[PDB]
RNA sequence: CGUCGUCAGCUCGUGCCGUGAGGUGUUGGGUUAAGUCCCGCAACGAGCGCAACCCCCGCCGUUAGUUGCCAGCGGUUCGG
């Protein structure tokens, strides 16, 4: 809540070329073929943002946090096992969202075979099964490792590319569900209900946003959290 | 019942795409006898198939000696 100069490498944008002419506004200027976004905008709508956050925090709600772009994936993966909103790490599956229902029976086979793996029945029925049904739970552990925290369709979604995370997207439009996003210059501002216009490649805007959130939602709820354990995956 | 054909296929549920017939899934890369499996993917699964569970032939053991053997000894019209 304090981000105001220690916004250290978050105004840099991509390059001339790979961008939204949509995301105009929120740019100073260009330095050495880049866009550089404009610093005051930024805070300017971190301020509604973040609002509407503590507002759907302290009313206890829920949001989903995904990222796919193989930098925000280690952070996502512990930023969300923070307090309990969930997460989607590896990639997004078409219809989590529309098709909520399927991924959750999906959801059911996960913890069904947790349970066969914590009961005696793992020898029966030969080893074939013990390594199939092995196999099976390992990859949806990968996939749902923090979808499974979704009982019912979620009060909100953040992503950290919408460009590449589009589907995400789209679906949260298809059932009314409000889109927050850290939208970098390749992205369409129009999509995304509460913007925030930041980089998405370099992992230390990732890190301070996302921590930085996860800190708001945890001061919204009471009972201030440490600082997030995540600088350590800088690397 | 024969046949394409023991051929590797044909579909469905939900979601998504298209005004619509339809598509996606089932395409792709690797692999297999195989839509077999892996990886990827607006798809996630499922069914009839494939395979397996059935029978026979292959090695061994347990249970049982009106089939078998000087394996073992005795008798032998010396033919278990
Ligand atoms: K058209
Ligand atoms: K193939
Ligand atoms: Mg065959
Ligand atoms: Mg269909
Ligand atoms: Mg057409
Ligand atoms: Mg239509
Ligand atoms: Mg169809
Ligand atoms: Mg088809
Ligand atoms: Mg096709
Ligand atoms: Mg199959
Ligand atoms: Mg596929
Ligand atoms: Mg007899
Ligand atoms: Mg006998």
């Amino acid at each position: 809540t304090v981000k105001e100069l220690l916004e250290a490498g978050v105004h840099f944008g991509h390059e001339r070329k790979r961008w939204n002419p949509k995301f105009a506004r929120y740019i100073y200027a260009e330095r050495n073929g880049i866009h550089i976004i404009d610093l005051q905008k930024t805070m300017e709508e971190l301020e509604r943002t973040f609002r509407f956050i503590e507002d759907l925090a302290m009313r206890g709600g829920t949001i989903l946090f995904v990222g796919t772009k193989k930098q925000a994936q280690d952070i996502v993966r512990m930023e969300a096992e923070r307090a309990g909103m969930p997460y989607v790490n590896q990639r997004w599956l078409g219809g989590m969202l529309t098709n909520f229902k399927t991924i959750s029976q999906r959801v059911h086979r996960l913890e069904e075979l947790e349970a066969l793996f914590a009961s005696p029945e793992i020898e029966e029925r030969p080893k074939k099964e013990q390594v199939r049904l092995k196999h099976e739970l390992e990859r949806l552990q990968k996939y749902l490792s923090g979808f499974r925290l979704l009982k019912r369709l979620p009060d909100a979604i953040f992503v950290v590319d919408p460009t590449k995370e589009a589907i995400a997207v789209r679906e949260a439009r298809k059932l009314f569900i409000p889109v927050i996003a850290l939208a970098d210059t390749d992205s369409d501002p129009d999509l995304v209900d509460y913007i925030i216009p930041g980089n998405d490649d370099a992992i230390r805007s990732i890190q301070l946003i996302l921590s930085r959130a996860v800190d708001l939602i945890i001061q919204a709820r009471g009972g201030v959290v440490e600082p997030s354990p995540s600088y350590a995956l800088v690397q």
